[PDB]
């Protein structure tokens, strides 16, 4: 489908990011979403982790203080990496705003892109975690933005020991 190169799009980003900020920071995920998923998914029984979109939005003034906050820990991007999928999307000018919001209209849904445009700017960064369904991808939590690393540590940890748990064996 009508679509641009994913990972080049990041790799320009991720480079910037890494001077703009600093060297420490989670590895991010070179590719197209799409494998962010099966990865995460349809990885191998054993490698078997969740997928985590971070929205990176400028005209928010915590994605700043967010960035050097939160995403400035070790045990959190490197738990996040390696336990969970680090995937960041720039969706601050328009037209990428909007390219999400089709995206995820889809592969989760109408009631979840319709969030977004309500959740304000400030709330950004807006980390949001998804189980996986063969039927389609759902999120279960989504935190605003304004939340504690500490909370981000349970709230991933949470999940794993949560998705276990929901799914079955029969099933």
């Amino acid at each position: 489908e009508n679509a641009e190169n994913e990972g080049d799009a990041l790799l320009q980003f991720t480079a910037e990011f890494s001077s703009r900020y600093g060297d420490c920071h989670p590895v991010f995920f070179i590719g197209s979403l799409e494998a962010a998923f099966q990865e995460a998914f349809y990885v191998k029984a054993r490698d078997r982790k969740l997928l985590a979109i971070y929205l990176h939005h400028d005209e928010s003034v915590l994605t700043n203080v967010f960035c050097s906050q939160m995403l400035c820990a070790e045990s959190i991007v490197s738990y996040l990496s390696q336990n969970f999928i680090t995937w960041a999307w720039d969706l601050t000018k328009d037209s990428n705003r909007a390219r999400f919001l089709t995206m995820c209209n889809r592969h989760f849904g109408s009631v979840v892109a319709q969030t977004i445009r309500t959740q304000k700017t400030d709330q950004f960064p807006l980390f949001l975690i998804i189980m996986g369904k063969r039927s389609s991808n759902e999120v279960l939590n989504v935190i605003q933005g304004n939340t504690t690393v500490d909370e981000l540590m349970m709230r991933l940890m949470a999940a794993m020991e949560i998705f276990t748990a929901q799914q079955q064996e029969d099933i």
